[PDB]
């Protein structure tokens, strides 16, 4: 029922979420949690939204998931001040996640996804 691309995206998601042990990025940030958030952050993202996008087959490539992942981390560094736990978590998550989503790792996954096609 799921494509090789969807399955790879879900495996990468599990690796990225393990780097968020405090679960700060699990769910959408609301204006109840973060006053004025919606006026500061115009393109919100979180892991639960990414998971739903995978399930709905909204991602056409791993790079599109990588873009959403970077956006998620950047949003938290834009809204939160550097001293806060949320900013510090976002900086660490972004750095760790960019190594999980390295261009060379992505290329290798693309190859194996492509191999399942035109058989
Ligand atoms: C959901 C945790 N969290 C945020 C997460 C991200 C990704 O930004 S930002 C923030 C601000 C206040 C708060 O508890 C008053 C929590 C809080
Ligand atoms: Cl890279």
């Amino acid at each position: 029922e799921q494509t090789p691309l969807q399955e790879a995206l879900n495996q990468l998601m599990r690796q990225l979420q393990r780097k968020d042990p405090s679960a700060f990025f699990s769910f959408p940030v609301t204006d109840f949690i973060a006053p004025g958030y919606s006026m500061i952050i115009k393109h919100p993202m979180d892991f639960s939204t990414m998971k739903e996008k995978i399930k709905n087959n909204d991602y056409q490539s791993i790079e599109e998931l990588k873009d959403n992942f970077k956006l998620m981390c950047t949003n938290a560094m834009i809204y939160n001040k550097p001293e806060t736990i949320y900013y510090k978590a976002a900086k660490k998550l972004l750095h760790s996640g960019m190594k999980i989503l390295s261009q060379e790792r992505i290329q290798s996954l693309k190859q194996s996804i492509d191999f399942m096609a035109d058989l």
